[PDB]
C-alpha cells in the first residue's frame, strides 16, 4: 500500500515545546519546518470533535472532570494552555475542523490519533473517520490511529479508503492476524517493544512502522536504521523535519 507520509512526525502538534494538542502547538510545528503532525481526538457530549488526550481536562487545563461529559458551548470555557506558560492564556480546545485548517496552510500532513472517552470506542471511531473523509477533501488523507480495536473497526466501515494503524503500547503475539483483520496499512509501537528483529518481520508482513515517543537523535538514527518509517518525537527542535541516520 502507498505511503506519503514523512520520516518525522511532531507529536500533538508542538511536541513538548508548547501545550499539547493545540492550535499554537501545531504552529510551534510549522516554526521548526515539520511536515506532518499527530494530534489526539474525542467527542463533546453533543458530540462535536475537538482534541484532548486524557479523558479528564485537569492535566493539560484549567478544567476539570470528563470532557467527554461537557457539552462544547461548555469546553469554550477552558484554557488548555495557561496550564504550560504564562504566553499561551488564551489558549482554546481545538475543534477538529479548525486543526483541517491549520494542516493545509502550513502544508501538513496529519496521523489523527482516535483517543476516545472510555466507553465510546465505536460511536468515536464512526464519528471522526466520517469527519476526516469531509474536512481531508483535497488534501493528503490523513492517517487515522488507535488503541482502541473498537475505533478501527468502526473507522474500518465509516471510511474504507482513510488508512489506518494501530497502536499497542504493548506487545501482542497475534498482531499480524489482527492488523491483517483490521486492513491497516501501519503499526504503530512504543520504541521500548523493538530491535532489529521486530522491525524486520513486521516490514516482511509488509506494514509500515511508526514509533512513539523518541527524543534521542542516536535512537532516532538507529530506529531509522532498522527500517522504522516514522518516528514521532517530543524533541522537534532536535530531531527535526530532515533527520536520517
Amino acid at each position: 500500500s502507498n505511503w506519503p507520509y514523512p520520516r518525522i512526525v511532531a507529536h500533538r502538534g508542538g511536541g513538548k515545546l508548547a501545550p499539547e494538542n493545540t492550535l499554537a502547538a501545531i504552529d510551534v510545528g510549522a516554526k521548526y519546518g515539520h511536515k506532518m503532525i499527530e494530534f489526539d481526538a474525542k467527542l463533546s457530549k453533543d458530540g462535536e470533535i475537538f482534541l484532548l488526550h486524557d479523558d479528564n481536562l485537569e492535566r493539560t487545563s484549567n478544567g476539570w472532570g470528563v470532557a467527554g461529559e461537557l457539552n462544547w458551548q461548555d469546553l469554550l470555557r477552558v484554557d488548555a494552555g495557561s496550564w504550560y506558560s504564562k504566553a499561551f492564556k488564551g489558549e482554546p480546545l481545538p475543534l477538529l475542523s479548525q486543526v483541517a485548517e491549520r494542516c493545509r496552510e502550513h502544508g501538513m500532513m496529519a496521523n489523527i490519533e482516535i483517543k476516545p472517552t472510555t466507553g465510546t470506542g465505536p460511536l468515536t471511531g464512526k464519528m471522526v473517520a466520517l469527519a476526516a473523509r469531509q474536512l481531508w477533501a483535497g488534501m493528503t488523507p490523513p492517517l487515522l490511529s488507535s488503541f482502541e480495536i473498537d475505533a478501527l473497526e468502526a473507522a474500518q466501515q465509516a471510511a474504507p479508503e482513510l488508512p489506518r494503524g494501530l497502536l499497542l503500547d504493548e506487545w501482542r503475539d497475534d498482531w499480524r492476524e489482527l492488523t491483517a483483520r483490521l486492513g491497516c496499512v501501519s503499526i504503530h509501537l512504543n520504541h521500548k517493544l523493538l530491535d532489529k528483529a521486530r522491525v524486520m518481520q513486521l516490514k516482511d508482513a509488509g506494514l509500515r512502522i511508526l514509533v512513539y515517543t523518541v527524543n534521542k537523535p542516536q535512537h532516532a538514527a538507529e530506529l531509522l536504521r532498522w527500517g522504522v518509517d516514522c518516528i514521532c518525537t517530543d524533541a522537534i527542535d532536535v530531531i527535526g523535519p530532515n533527520f536520517t541516520a
